[PDB]
């Protein structure tokens, strides 16, 4: 019968079937069903029909997206989208009234807008154009301008620039709206003093000179964008008077070097709450400022202020976490490292400078989901002492030791890996599983935890997959120097244990990763086991998240040292289990994969025959400041410049000889620029080491367009087959 | 026995033996031996030392070039050379005393000098700063600046733009001293408007943010930079005003669109000859300028202007020849194309328009080299009916039918290319033979023509390769169409015309080419033959040149046509001779045979296996006008869009999964852009094809640099290697 092949990957042949909605109501949430925006009660199951497909037949555009007023009155339109970076686009966007049948033609949200936003109650819209924010109360009125000082690349209102949207906020949006809508919130960006990165973009081949991109972007140790927040109130809007903006400004302990702002989150009506870091950022400082109803002015209480700092690494994972207030807003929830070195959630006190941790082990909490004023829902790893998998917990905020999980037996063997989406105050919740199984979607209730229904089951893609050769997944650990490091393996149909087989190592292995887990996943892999009867090996090794500071923060400034020490010692590993050929191990990663990858095949190891990197980094000093420094700090003599010359992937040049080696990069790439894989080039071909390398015409660091996806799995493909001598 | 591996080419193992003079007199020359410049007496045979070896031991710096003041005075010393493109480069200099022997120390030249220049007779001093012109009258005086006016990537005075520098003058000096030293003639180049090409440059590892790299670049119907023309007195130089530069303009048949200075000749000490071209460039006026004395400006007379024109195709090979004035400077020979398309020297008066072609035939002729009042000596492809070789003529003025070959009876079997140095005044010369048989540098005496002396014979070389199992050449002829068409093969050692061995075809095939010759050479090809027993053929097709405007100009307003076309066919009549491997058949190019190669490739023709296109262009809108134009036209509806738009390697994207095709480019190419090559891949990769890639960081159009060299033709060989199994 049937095998997994490539064009199975390619062409997408079976697809896993996802179940996306958003509540609206506490007991009411949206689904579209062929093009029907349906709307499905939670509490009967009954299903009323929201909006009907052939509504925007004669609209005359390609509806790109779509976003409904919590009201359930008006429905934001985006169409035209170009994409920008990661999160980032440009759009248009027309308003349609679903109380009556009518597009609003008056006063219209201008083309080219950068981002658009309802407030959490109401009708009220906030969009940004041009790097300035306007704000609409009704969808037909005019619009007032907040900001004047928007200028393109240098001055940003309400949206993030480059290294605030990649590295931070992890969005384009800088605006946050209070829980009625009363107040705006938002972030204002200097760059007027960073750095441009310039790179060609070629276009259509129409385009008779090729156009130089020019984005600011702060590499390791450069002039940094600089940091102002306003709050403004949206009701006391004069159409004659230019609106007040009322500057919240860092702490005294902040101000004295270069900060980032990392975190907004509203407690309260009238209280915000804001976290700032320091440009090393082992040191983090919580405000939560209150507003002044006589004078309109806003304070941050001093005796208010929570300090968060580490010795051993870096705060946070990725950054420090956002806090969950109570409904008075009194007191706030937040994942915290404990001493132990595990992350866990703390209780605080606003004027209290010591919490209270909920609860501790040798595992960590992954996010507060949910807080009622009887339970607060949260994910963790601890379910059998797995940190790649994923399940929902509810503790009693009256008991601390009653803690119940609610996802962990419903179905042991077919689901180990849960997000969960509540809604309005935590009445119904959706959860979600991706794996080992395939992925399971049901509906519940909060009230008694009963199993409502199951929304989508993929039944039809395990009709399908009885037909086809799967490849089998084994997720375990080995033990080294008395400590536990999981593995995962990708292994071919009907493995035997007493043969050889090839080994290709899926490398990431970047700081907080996770390569090891429970998920479902359909991709190359599966590809390379079904059919070319290869094992897909990951490895999680020192440096990975999910497991505690001691193995997090073991690669704290010593990038390129022992997570990449530790992928090469977990080649080793599996050579000895007797199942593989070591005379065939390849490796091959993406990203911070493909750095490490790169690191790997210039050690002198011996113990791989090939690679692929593909957008590799190859020095450190040409990668964005937040990121860098995060986990490096500045690549100053008086720092840590030792471990950024000795980090490269340039000086480890000589021992390419010994292996086959793919680069490949996308011209167009804003993340990891071209000029990394440049140097790499340049430098083997200095010490005379032939390689393999492939450019990708007008890429980004995904290299995520149709003909280019498929041209660069197809050439990878190629690489690995004839490196392994496969037909 | 050893064969010529992949490492005698790279390593340099095995070097060809050169012979490297400067004339400085009617009888003597400059020759360099063990780092001691010395002087050799043509008269007697002895030899003099001018200066030693250890005299600049405690320089300080690496000698990059040396020049030497015409009247032996001084000499010009250049050091820190740093390469622009082509032909540019910025320099530091030093003028050291030769009368004496110490280094200037007063009014030196200033670091980052873009070019300068002795003049003629004396020691006169002309050199261009920050595009700015200077000159020095004596070596430790101060300099007169000439030129304000001079701007970085805006203004040129005295030195040639890229376009003007790859393209027209083929050199970077745009300076033109008058015979006694009297006047400099000097072109100014306006940019304003020129069109920026962009481009990323990375330097060292240390470079933490990649360096853009702006070129005024004008693509095929962009705007052309504009030209001016001026000439100044270098004796009246006031030390308190300006020098007066006197403008010369162009004629009113040119002023009506755009247009080139194409050729700057001087005739006497006061006569001047200018070359004007349309940017069509099938329109060329000459300009014969004389010095009013009593007004003191510059006078062109309309009875004195001569048109060249043509409807067939573009004026000259590359641009309009150069003219050669007798003594007196009142006529002159030029090279021009027959009424039978042929291309020989035609004798002009300045006020006549009719001229006389002093030789005519199915051949044609190379260059004039040297004139006297009695000879006038020319290069030319006659011999045994050749276009391949190269053979020096003397032709008597007295009378036109009297014609001596002074070389082709030299060494028939060894020599059938020549290249010749005159002294001045034309005394004696060297002829230079460079194939089919090794080099040979021959020392002779024009007034009777006896060869007094061997300069260089190789025979150390010969002694090395006697060792060596060496590839034979074969250069013959194929007809098609009732047209001969000369190829040459590279063919392995002990070649059996019974077995069938695998072929590359080497390509160039650009407009005026000629890859089938006479001479020897040591390259990738000869790896390629020696070692894997590969026949490297080259074919000149339709659109070559030295065969007459019949051939050469088939390929106007058709680039990608026909040249493309008879290099697919000159694959089939190849493996009809019986002993190609007609499975393993493969095509390689750089620059313009790239572009082929790509041509090729995508034509769907099946005949070819694999190929390699190194650096090549794309697309016409993307190269360069003056030279895309010169063939093509402009790229407007109104003109020739048409076989703009039809003669891309994007359309023929298709094609490609036939092929195995190996793209190589350099990033910091500033003549065919990376640009070019990454429309290539795109289109690949829309339309599923796979293929082989390598890009070079900070290289440029040569990918000459040692380690880049080594690497690209090592990567090509293992392509070649697996490709034919
Ligand atoms: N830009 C970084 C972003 C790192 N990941 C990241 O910010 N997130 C992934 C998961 N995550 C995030 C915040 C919190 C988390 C979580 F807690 F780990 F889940 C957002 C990734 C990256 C690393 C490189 F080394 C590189 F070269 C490019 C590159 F994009
Ligand atoms: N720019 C061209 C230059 C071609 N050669 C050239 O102009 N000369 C060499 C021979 N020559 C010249 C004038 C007269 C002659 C001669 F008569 F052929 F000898 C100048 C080379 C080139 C062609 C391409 F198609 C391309 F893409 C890049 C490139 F550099």
């Amino acid at each position: 019968r049937k095998t997994y092949t490539l064009t199975d990957y390619l062409k997408n042949t079976y697809r896993l079937k996802l179940y996306s909605l958003r509540w609206i109501s506490d007991h009411e949430y949206l689904y579209k069903q062929e093009n029907n925006i349906l709307v499905f009660n939670a509490e009967y199951g009954n299903s009323s029909v929201f909006l009907e497909n052939s509504t925007f037949d004669e609209f005359g555009h390609s509806i790109n997206d779509y976003s409904i007023s919590p009201d359930g009155q008006f429905i934001l339109l985006e169409y035209n989208y170009v994409k920008q970076w990661r999160h980032s686009y440009t759009a248009s966007y027309d308003i349609y009234d679903l109380n009556k049948r009518q597009l609003i033609t008056e006063e219209r949200i201008p083309n080219n807008t950068q981002w658009v936003t309802w407030s959490p109650v109401g009708h009220k819209l906030a969009y940004v154009w041009n790097n300035d924010i306007y704000v609409k109360i009704e969808p037909n009125l005019p619009s007032y301008r907040i900001t004047w000082t928007g200028k393109e690349d240098i001055i940003y209102n309400g949206i993030t620039d480059w290294v605030y949207e990649e590295e931070v906020f992890s969005a384009y949006s800088a605006l946050w709206w209070s829980p009625n809508g009363t107040f705006l919130a938002y972030a204002q960006f200097n760059d007027t003093e960073v750095p441009l990165i310039e790179y060609s973009f070629y276009s259509d081949e129409s385009l008779q000179y090729p156009k130089t991109v020019r984005v600011p972007y702060p590499k390791a140790g450069a002039v940094n964008p600089t940091v102002k927040f306003f709050v403004v109130n949206t009701d006391s809007l004069s159409s004659v008077t230019n609106a007040t903006s009322i500057q919240i400004t860092a702490p005294a302990s902040m101000l004295i070097g270069d900060h980032y702002l990392c975190d907004v989150t509203w407690a309260t009506q009238e209280r915000i709450s804001l976290q700032w870091l320091r440009r090393i950022q082992n040191y983090s400082v919580m405000d939560i400022c209150d507003y002044d109803e006589s004078s309109g002015r806003w304070n941050c209480l001093v005796a208010r202020q929570h300090i968060e700092m580490s010795t051993t690494g870096w705060v946070g994972r990725f950054r420090p976490s956002e806090p969950h207030f109570t409904l008075d807003g009194n007191s706030f929830y937040k994942i915290i490292s404990n001493e132990e070195g595990y992350r866990h959630i703390c209780y605080f006190q606003i004027d209290k400078k010591d919490c209270t941790f909920i609860t501790k082990g040798t595992w960590e909490v992954i996010g507060i989901e949910a807080l009622t004023s009887d339970y607060l829902y949260y994910i963790s790893n601890e379910y059998k002492g797995m940190p790649g998998g994923r399940n929902l917990y509810k503790i009693q905020l009256s008991d601390y030791t009653k803690v119940t999980c609610l996802s962990c037996e419903l179905n042991p063997e077919r689901c180990q890996y849960y997000s969960v989406s509540f809604s309005k105050e935590a009445k119904y919740y959706q959860l979600r599983c991706s794996g080992p199984g395939l992925p399971l979607y049901t509906l519940h209730s909060s009230v008694n935890d009963k199993g409502l229904r199951v929304l989508e089951d993929n039944s039809a893609l395990d009709k399908m997959l009885q037909n086809v050769q799967m490849p089998s997944k084994k997720l375990d650990f080995i033990i080294l120097n008395e400590t536990k490091f999981w593995y995962q393996m990708i292994l071919p149909p009907h493995f035997d244990k007493s043969k050889k087989y090839p080994l290709l190592l899926d490398v990431y292995a970047g700081p907080c990763s996770q390569k090891a887990d429970t998920v479902f996943r359909l991709n190359w892999a599966t590809y390379l086991a079904s059919t070319e009867n290869i094992i897909v090996a990951s490895f999680d090794g020192r440096g990975s998240g999910y497991q505690g500071d001691k193995i997090m923060h073991a690669i704290n400034r010593r990038l390129g040292t022992f997570e990449v020490e530790d992928q090469i010692e977990a080649a080793r590993q599996f050579s000895k289990m007797g199942f593989v050929d070591n005379k065939r191990i390849a490796i091959w990663g993406w990203s911070y994969g493909g750095y490490v990858t790169s690191m790997v095949l210039g050690s002198g190891s011996g113990v791989f025959k090939c690679g692929i990197a593909v957008a590799p980094v190859s020095r450190w000093e040409y990668y964005d400041s937040v990121y860098t420094e995060r986990y490096m700090g500045l690549p100053t003599p008086e720092d840590n410049l030792d471990h950024y010359r000795n980090s490269t992937v340039m000086s480890r040049a000589e021992n390419f000889k010994q292996v086959e080696y793919l680069l490949i990069h996308g011209t167009a790439d804003d993340n990891v620029h071209f000029q990394q894989s440049a140097q790499i080039s340049k430098a083997l071909v200095d010490v005379g080491v032939d390689f393999q390398a492939m450019w990708y015409t007008d890429e980004d660091h995904g290299i995520a367009s149709s003909t280019a996806h498929q041209h660069i799995y197809t050439h990878m493909s190629h690489f690995i087959k004839q490196c392994f001598s496969l037909p």
